[PDB]
């Protein structure tokens, strides 16, 4: 059904990624720290992120940093895409993060969302999360690097009702293979699948925030609800991106 191309990104460059395509979080949205007792800062520097022989790299590195007088353990990089649309296929081929209390995500933010930092703002709505919606394609916790989770997060136009469901898979050598992660979105229903295998389908309807546009997120968070403890000994590890690519 989708079948025209309308965002990618091959990473086949070298240097930061792409400014036409990615904008970087920095700002911490709660009073010097992210959400999710997260543990880490995010940068735009080449510490955190970079794109070479193909490949976009994100890099979790312990390492004390301070921004605005809040200082964190650990640094990464939250990139968000300066393209946003409503409905469509997106694919994102990539290895995950091998080493315990990290937490990749890619995941999508109604750009309604006017989430501190963010490219949008106020362009389309000021809806606080979970308003805007929230689509989450693949996350990992911590401790578990042998299952993915899909997930989605919102409330319904007509509620101040917070929904979360979602549901998980198993996956075979996350770190070491590149699998692609993808979201299936139309007016219909939400499809989240790794590789060929449905992770989760949720049904979409007019009462939902998922009738509008939505930015995609990339990220690796530290420790938090879903990385968990990080080891003592933890240096820096990557989640590698060979492209993403969107469709409709
Ligand atoms: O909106 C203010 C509200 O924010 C709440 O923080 C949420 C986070 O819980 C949310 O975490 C994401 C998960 O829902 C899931 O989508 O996966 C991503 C990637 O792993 C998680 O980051 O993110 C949204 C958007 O940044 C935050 O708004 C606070 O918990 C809540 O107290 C506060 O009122
Ligand atoms: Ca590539």
């Amino acid at each position: 059904a989708f079948n025209t191309l309308v965002f990618s990104d091959e990473f086949e460059y070298e240097g930061k990624p792409d400014p036409e395509k990615w904008h970087y979080q920095v700002i911490p949205p709660n009073n010097g720290s992210w959400h999710n007792n997260e543990l880490q800062h995010y940068t735009n520097r080449s510490e955190n992120s970079f794109v070479s022989d193909g490949t976009l790299k994100i890099r979790a590195i312990k390492e004390k940093y301070t921004f605005e007088g809040s200082t964190k353990d650990y640094t990464s990089a939250r990139l968000n895409s300066k393209f946003a649309f409503t409905y469509g296929k997106v694919e994102v081929r990539a290895k995950l993060p091998s080493k315990k209390g990290t937490w990749p995500a890619i995941w999508t933010l109604g750009a309604n969302s006017n989430e501190t930092g963010n490219y949008f703002g106020e362009q389309y709505g000021n809806a606080e999360w979970p308003a805007c919606g929230s689509i989450d394609i693949l996350e990992q916790n911590g401790w578990d690097k042998e299952s993915t989770i899909a997930h989605f997060h919102w409330s319904d136009l007509n509620s101040d009702e917070y929904q979360n469901l979602g549901g998980t898979t198993p996956i075979t050598n996350a770190s070491g293979s590149f699998h692609v992660y993808s979201l299936e979105w139309n007016a219909s229903a939400m499809k989240v699948f790794l590789d060929d295998t449905l992770v989760y389908e949720l049904k979409n309807s007019q009462n939902t925030p998922y009738n509008a546009p939505h930015y995609l997120l990339l990220n690796i968070a530290m420790g938090g609800t879903l990385g968990g403890d990080i080891p003592e000994n933890f240096t820096d590890d990557i989640f590698e991106i060979d492209y993403v690519r969107i469709y409709q």
